[PDB]
């Protein structure tokens, strides 16, 4: 069968891995892309002022991620949403809505016992690089 | 490359987004699924009757997004059930097995902290159109 | 339309269903797998030993899985890690990284409140059928 | 035989164009490329070829390559490859008079070249490759 | 170069039909498509035309076709054009009682016409194009 | 019409190859596929055949092929079918001569055969079909 572009995602815009990751994977189309915390991508520390602050910075990762495989948000077909506290999706929901002018993604959203280096938010992602109809 | 096929998949048959999201994505021949709590079409609220109840109601939602989508519930690959309690295992498998009449999807099961609205149980899905071999 | 593939994978080097779901689903050339805890092929019990060894046996399970469909760990592309403590995020990572010699898949990794079983960790995986360039 | 997609491959068929009388079909969808059948200036209703020569017979080829492109959801802004074989080099001219009126742009790639003889003592006969759509012109 | 997926190009090659003696293959199969060289009447031992005429040259041509069919995984229901070159276009039906019997349903597009010659002093050559299975058809 | 994908169809151009005047296209790529029309052995800048013959009209056919490909971000080894017609089937060896230095392994599929004539009173014209890489040889 024909041998398929499978290509590692990898920019020094979004934050090094603190583990055995890669940012994101892209396989034939589609791209799988790591949960993002709301790291500052120079320094790897999650930014200060909670869980706004928080999924700003993780949006914005995800956004450089999708860059680097030549694409924006609207090549995203799918999101998690991962919360630390339920009381934060009114707030969560109205950052994400910021970065989507259409085609809003499918998506699930809900909280989990705990984050990673105990962040408030964490966003994972599938995208699917254009031309997209 | 070629232009791929994306359409936001949409439907009264299942409940409204309550949040910045499409009820599915369909990329490709692949549908990405948002999930579903167990919200009447109608009312955009919880059915009473706790978990089993909400459970048939999720499913039943996601089969009307199928159907907007040319598809049924042989067409899934792969589901997430979220619970609010590891207890309701059993009784959402009950009910979760009379969805699938054959060709069982993978799967994965587990407890979270929270669902929105108090739900206790979301379940969220992924299909491939067919015609499938 | 082209009649996909779509080929239910099963093998008794895995775990049994223990309950409506397949080990994992190929579909086209995408390979969903079912979350893995670390549950012993033969007996279906989890394996004694915590967190550690489950992680092992998790992951032996999933090898086991890929090998049934013509794969090996290359072909993940992402995986999800589902803990029971996020404290034991260090000592799955270490664990983890043994499976993967390159190619490190795109992974999201946090804390769930229970597993089935009282399980201590639980693996699901997307893979994709080679060759891959 | 089970372990790779099982393609579409669509016999095409219309009463529109002379029928495929014989082990040939007037077109093959497959996947999405339409092989069809090299198409002579014969009329369907009669089976012979329609009077007047080479110039009558190039617009009644090009009509039943049209019929067969449109009983396969196709028009001629889906061919891709024409091959325009005569029975005399000196009427390319006169048939390409007609054959532009089919292609606005974006057009076929093609052959033209004469042949010692065709079915039914024909002066031209047009064998054409298409795609079906949609199609992203670039 | 990377960017896109590597298709596979495979080469054919089988004893059983005419070696194919300098730059060419008896059959390229690409992605899924089988671009097969034209065959003669060409006895694959001997490297001469069989003897008898027309209809002898037609059946050791298909039967040349279809062993290399088969090299490439397929058989002839898996051929979706075909070319029938000859040396005299009255030959045609009588070479077509020899097709017929290799295609049963859901035939080849096809076009036969006359050349001026083809090699070895054939009186007919046959070009086909096939897709590796599985296939649907509709 | 928007319910499947849509497929790349680019129109090939190129001031290196002969012009093409006309309803046609050097080469059409669509999905994955080049349709080069036929070229004869014609200068690009005089319009018309090099002299010398045969041999001299097969380098320059194969140049006017060379450019195209290479406009398609293709080269020779792209190519999995060439058709070459000839004026005289006895030109055959020494076209083949010619032909073989543009081929090194894994050679396209071929059809030759003497066609009752060309245009522009060509006595050699090469038809190709290539399949935009990367492709993997097996
Ligand atoms: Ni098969
Ligand atoms: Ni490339
Ligand atoms: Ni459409």
């Amino acid at each position: 069968m024909s041998s398929l572009v499978r290509r590692i995602i990898s920019t020094a815009k979004a934050p090094a891995a603190i583990g055995p990751y890669s940012q994101a994977v892209l396989v034939d189309r589609t791209i799988y892309i790591s949960g993002q915390l709301g790291m500052d991508p120079a320094s790897g520390q999650l930014v200060p002022g909670g869980v706004v602050e928080e999924a700003k910075q993780a949006l914005t990762n995800i956004g450089e991620i999708l860059k680097a495989a030549g694409c924006d948000f609207t090549n995203v077909v799918k999101a998690t949403v991962l919360l630390a506290d339920i009381n934060d999706f009114s707030a969560v929901n109205d950052v994400y809505k910021q970065y989507f002018q259409s085609s809003f993604p499918a998506r699930a959203a809900y909280q989990v016992a705990a984050l990673p280096k105990g962040g408030r938010v964490e966003i994972e992602a599938y995208a699917v690089q254009g031309p997209l109809t």
